């Protein structure tokens, strides 16, 4: 593939277009800063201003730049940290359309996006902000930036974000669930792996007594996610998944006890979240379930 | 007029509008809930659900109900606190076109607004919110409720809103300022009074050594200012005053010091926010006058 090439313009477009912001002094983020995007010529040879290369010509389109400037502040991510294990260090591809890739770091991850998406995204965006601003335990992906790749036409749209699942705690059990059943088993092919990402059935199978909470944190939890299907029903979106990460112990994360008894710490987070009909009740609807689901099944209190 | 006729309008209305959202829940205001706007149908007999009355036949229109519910809760106003200040003792006029009225308790404001404003500030929300929840010290009004009256045929919009100079903290010289000049000097007719609303023009001739500020203080103010000018700005918006009260003494506002030399605690706030051109550069002038004016004339540091 033309893959490689496309892993290095990502690290050249993002150092050149995030260095070039922190000239740029801080200021509060607008209702305009959302709607911006920024693009940059990157050519083989290089002017005094996009040099270096030999790599395939490209322009690097950076979106909303000063809203994600915002959010990774509001994340807590110093642009040297992101800059450097995102840029200073090579980029690691995945098997999941839609291509994946990761930090050498593995702190984060790379979707790539139908422009269908990215649009939609832009559109989020303050009603992300608001989330965010509210809902400051949300489980909604932490969005740390969107850039677009023009390679001679073609033209990538990518996101970056927040590995909810890092190498450092292992994980033991891994389930994508969604509270639906149809393919809601995880292929031969898949089961066929280490701590293979599971799904409902899988679950529903090989967990029936569910994941045990201490009343305070099953409340946290619920409250919150009750919070973030209202948010995701309003914008019309379907198809996300709860991710979920068990780990049995034999600390940043949540403590959780067994069908057995032995002590845990999970991890959460919803995705898959700008696939979005943006029927009249049919996310109203997908919220409920996935509430109900992960609420009763999934997670149970005492 | 048919004043008293209206002040019972906005108590009757208000108190209904209010206990009726204290029934549904709290949750996380929403992108939508901005534009929303729901009526009230307050008859002179009174159905059991809008009783009471003997006042003139109207209805009661409440405005983004689950933002000024935010918004209320985040300047921290307990609604138990509003309805009784608001709505059970009297609604007292003004003398300044829109017509002022204001709290027995000396809390709260009511402006009356052209439509074209209303509107326009509907749009602001979104923006206003996001303000709000970046420069917790903005100086921007604090917009508690809008709603609209419906006399007959007539229509009557007004905004709620923070009393910046109250009873309690008596002010001794108080001045609307700009940053302009044309007809910037008060009134014969308002210098014939109290502690009269100045002017530009009067602050320059009255208080030509300024008012004086103590280094970490005036950069507070400074920053907060050039932040609220960068919103306004950015939303096409002018004629905007910052409304000032000098205090001299012989604890909730700013300490300054003298031309002679007396410690002051100082009040301020900018208003008149909602007339935006909504020529391409004249917001953005008359914001950087604004600024230079206050942070340089009006208030100057060590
Ligand atoms: N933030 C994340 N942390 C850890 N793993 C992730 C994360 N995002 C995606 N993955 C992995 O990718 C899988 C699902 O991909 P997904 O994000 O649902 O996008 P997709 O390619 O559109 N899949 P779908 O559209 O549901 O078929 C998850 O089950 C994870 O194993
Ligand atoms: N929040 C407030 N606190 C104290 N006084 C206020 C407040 N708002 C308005 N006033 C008084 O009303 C005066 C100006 O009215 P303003 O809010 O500018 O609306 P307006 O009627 O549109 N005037 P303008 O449009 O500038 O001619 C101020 O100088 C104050 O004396
Ligand atoms: O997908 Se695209 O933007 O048409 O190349
Ligand atoms: O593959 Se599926 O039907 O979205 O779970
Ligand atoms: O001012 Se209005 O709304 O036309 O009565
Ligand atoms: O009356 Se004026 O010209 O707006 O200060
Ligand atoms: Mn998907
Ligand atoms: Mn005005």
């Amino acid at each position: 593939t033309t893959s490689s090439a496309l892993k290095g313009a990502i690290q050249l477009g993002i150092t050149h277009s995030v260095g070039s912001l922190s000239q740029k002094p801080e200021r509060d983020v607008l209702m305009q800063d959302f709607e911006v995007v920024e693009s940059i010529f990157f050519p083989s040879q290089g002017s005094s201003s996009t040099p270096g290369h030999h790599h395939g010509d490209f322009k690097f389109k950076t979106y909303a730049p000063i809203a994600f400037r915002y959010f990774r502040e509001m994340f807590g991510i110093r642009p040297d940290d992101y800059l450097y294990s995102l840029c200073n260090e090579p980029l690691i591809e995945l098997s999941n359309g839609s291509l994946f890739y990761v930090s050498s770091d593995d702190e984060f991850i790379i979707k790539t996006v139908q422009h269908k998406e990215a649009e939609f995204l832009q559109t989020l965006l303050p009603g992300y902000f608001m989330n965010l601003n509210q809902n400051m335990r949300t489980l909604l992906p932490k969005f740390y930036g969107l850039y677009c790749v023009q390679a001679d036409g073609k033209n990538i749209r990518i996101v970056v974000m927040n590995n909810l699942l890092p190498r450092a705690v292992p994980m033991h059990l891994k389930f994508d669930l969604k509270g639906s059943t149809y393919k809601r088993r995880a292929s031969p092919k898949e089961r066929s792996k280490g701590v293979p990402t599971y799904k409902d059935l899988d679950f529903m199978q090989d967990m029936p007594e569910g994941i045990l909470l201490e009343n305070d944190h099953y409340t946290a939890l619920s409250r919150t996610m009750q919070r973030d299907c209202r948010v995701l029903q309003s914008f019309k979106i379907m198809d996300y998944s709860l991710l979920v990460g068990i780990h049995i112990l034999h600390m940043g994360g949540i403590p959780a006890f067994n069908s057995k008894g032995e002590r845990l710490l999970v991890f959460i987070g919803i995705i898959d979240i700008l696939q979005s009909y943006r029927s009249v009740h049919r996310p109203s609807f997908y919220a409920d379930r996935f509430q109900k689901f992960m609420c009763s099944t999934v997670f149970r209190k005492s």
